[PDB]
Order: structure tokens, then C-alpha cells, then sequence
């Protein structure tokens, strides 16, 4: 039982574990997760690992809606492994998109997901977080996704009192969001949104993304790109101060296909200006550097490798 922003202190910088357990079958995307990953992100510096998981093809179609034992114990398994190194550990819901899809007729489901998900860990150090929902989008109304976080909270609660849970808003957890939020009325929350602006900087030529090839090319670096991150974290943190809940940004990245100076510029700033006002972060890596279509990398898991240059500016004050 810990004050969320001594747990935001604690989380510092981190990495997401991209494309491994959020796929439809782990390994299907990026490699399966490993146990040596979690000694070189140590070894890296982070000092949390967020875990996408996607739980809809583990876990039931119909009542009572179990999710497969067995893919309950992969997960308490890697878990494990960040736990025993000392992470700051946060586990999801992510590309469940069966819930943002249909929010009424689904909602039993995903409430069944999280009691059983609050029932195995429930038993795990506070530097074990739940978090959500990642990224609603679509046909969920900000007046569902308040109904869901107050919803799957209360379920949490019953077997996790004091437990440190994460929550967001719709349009893919965006700050203009996270802001206009209803905040449950519980001291143990952290509020999280999900920097990639300017989208079209950030995703020029990502591959999942119609229309991406038609900004490639595109720079990143000026005055103004700068002065617009400020305003936008002095919104957030504003915010954070008002509301008495700490921020959190899970994701941010920037395709490889972009130039590399504004690539590497980027990612300095976004951190350097979150860490200055006492936001937690977990930096994207989906593990991917060919083909360039889809690299959001960081860390090869083959070559057991950091793009360090990147690795640097997400823990030093850049100028």
C-alpha cells in the first residue's frame, strides 16, 4: 500500500515488451518473451516494464468466460520475471478491441476477464499495476469508457484493495482525453495518455496505418515543435496538480523511417520534458527493424542489442 506518486517517482523511465503478448498467439509477431530481456533491460537502465496482453483469444467466447489456465501461468510466469528484477510491472488489456467494438453486448466478458486477471495476481507486490483498457478507439463513447474504468475498478477492488490501477480515455488514450476524464472517486490511481504527435511525424510510412506513405519525409525539430510539447505537458501536469493524480505516458515512439535526426531529437525532448514534471514512461519498442514498414525498435532480441543512441536520450537531458 503505496501513494500512486511515489510509485510514478519509482516507475521513472521504462519499455513497453511491444508486439509479444498483445498479438493474437504470442510469437506471432515480435519473439515470444524471455527471460534475458528483462536482464538487459536492467542492464539498459529502465526501470518498469509494461506488458501488453491481449486476453481474447486465451479466454473464453461464452459463460462463464474463463480464460485458459495455462496462459494465466505464461503470464504470472513473465510477470514474474520483471517482479524478481526489481520492475515497476504493469499489465493490460491490449487489442482487445472485441469491447470498444460493441460495448454493451461485451461488457460481461470483459468484466469476467479482469475478476479472474484480479484473482490471480492478487497476491503480488504493489509494483505489480493493472491497467484497463489500452487505447479505446472507435465506437466506445467517453461516457462507456467512464462507465468501464468505475465498472472493472469496483471488480478489482474486491480482491485488490489497495492496488495501483491505471486509467485513460478514447481517441487511442490521447492527453485531450485523459483530461476530461471521470476520475473514480479512489486514492489509488494514475492517469495515463499516449504521445506520438504529431501522428503523422510519428507513424510516416508505418505500414498498419492507410495513407502513411504520403508523410514520409517529414521532419521534426523546430521552435514551434518544441514550444507545442511544452504546452501540451504543462496541460497535462496542470491537470495532474488540479486532480491529485499522477500521469503516466505507457507509450511514445517514432518510426525508423524517419529522419534521423528528428527521430532521435524527438524521443530526447518527449522525455526529457515528461521526466522534468514527474511523469512515469514507458518508451515503445515493438523489437522490429526490417522491414522499416514497421520499426518501432529500440532493442534486438536476436542480437541482444540497444539502439543506444535512442536508449540515451530517454534517460539524459538533451540542449
Amino acid at each position: 500500500a503505496v501513494d500512486p506518486f511515489e510509485m510514478v517517482r519509482k516507475m521513472g523511465m521504462g519499455t513497453n515488451l511491444g508486439n509479444t503478448l498483445e498479438a493474437p498467439y504470442e510469437g506471432s509477431w515480435s519473439k515470444s518473451a524471455m527471460e534475458y530481456y528483462f536482464d538487459d533491460f536492467k542492464a539498459a537502465g529502465y526501470k518498469n516494464v509494461r506488458i501488453p496482453v491481449r486476453w481474447d483469444n486465451h479466454t473464453m467466447r461464452t459463460y462463464p468466460y474463463t480464460i485458459d489456465k495455462a496462459f494465466l501461468d505464461r503470464v504470472e510466469q513473465v510477470v514474474d520475471w520483471s517482479l524478481s528484477r526489481g520492475f515497476v510491472t504493469i499489465i493490460n488489456s491490449h487489442h482487445d478491441d472485441w469491447i470498444k467494438e460493441d460495448y454493451n453486448g461485451n461488457i460481461e466478458r470483459f468484466e469476467k476477464i479482469w475478476e479472474q486477471i484480479a484473482e490471480r495476481f492478487k497476491n503480488k507486490s504493489e509494483n505489480l499495476l493493472f491497467e484497463i483498457m489500452n487505447e479505446p478507439f472507435g465506437n466506445i463513447t467517453d461516457e462507456q469508457i467512464d462507465d468501464m474504468n468505475s465498472r472493472i475498478l469496483k471488480i478489482i477492488r474486491k480482491t485488490n484493495p489497495t492496488r495501483i490501477v491505471i486509467i485513460g480515455g478514447g481517441y487511442w488514450n490521447s492527453y485531450n482525453t485523459l483530461v476530461n476524464i471521470k476520475i473514480p472517486d479512489d486514492p489509488y490511481l494514475i492517469g495515463t495518455a499516449h504521445y506520438y504527435d504529431p501522428f503523422e511525424f510519428t507513424h510516416q510510412g508505418a505500414e498498419w496505418v492507410e495513407g502513411s506513405e504520403k508523410w514520409l519525409g517529414r521532419k521534426w525539430g523546430t521552435q514551434e515543435d518544441m514550444d507545442t510539447v511544452v504546452r501540451v505537458f504543462d496541460f497535462v501536469k496542470s491537470w495532474s496538480d488540479r486532480n491529485n493524480i499522477p500521469v503516466y505516458f505507457g507509450e511514445f515512439a517514432v518510426m525508423a523511417y524517419a529522419d534521423r535526426t528528428s527521430r532521435v531529437k524527438w524521443y530526447d525532448f518527449i522525455s526529457d520534458a515528461a521526466l522534468e514534471r514527474g511523469f512515469a514512461c514507458s518508451v515503445w519498442d515493438n523489437g522490429v527493424f526490417g522491414s522499416l514498414d514497421n520499426d518501432m525498435a529500440i532493442y534486438n532480441r536476436d542480437t541482444r542489442t540497444f539502439d543506444t543512441e535512442i536508449l540515451n536520450a530517454l534517460f539524459n537531458p538533451g540542449t
